DNA sequence: CGGCCG
DNA sequence: CGGCCG
């Protein structure tokens, strides 16, 4: 599935990334060339499960939990 | 400017003392929220219509 | 300007 | 659930 396609994408990035460090949305969305919102959903979806962890700010931070 | 006039008439065919949300607005004349918006807070910067902070916000003729 | 929202 | 936002 694409949308399963677009969460591991992210995942991998954030994994890539390193477990410690975070980005925005915007620099995953400009990355990934994916719409910020499509990243978004995924952002808040994948940390409403509780497997990424949203530093509050803004914009928002995210980094693998 | 099409969608200015458009909103201003049916808040004026409305009731200038009666309010109403972007919603009940957009799903009346055919119009994406968006556009809808982008005019309605245009239009209360200008001083021509009134927004009552809530939610959802409720505008009407100023 | 934070916006994920459908 | 407020969202107008480019």
């Amino acid at each position: 599935s694409i949308y399963q396609d677009q969460e591991q994408r992210i995942l991998k990035f954030l994994e890539e990334l390193g477990e410690g460090k975070a980005t925005t949305a915007h620099d995953l969305s400009g990355k990934l060339g994916t719409p910020k919102k499509e990243i978004n959903r995924v952002l808040y979806s994948l940390a409403k499960k509780g497997k990424l962890q949203k530093e509050a700010g803004t914009p928002p931070l995210w980094k693998i939990a």
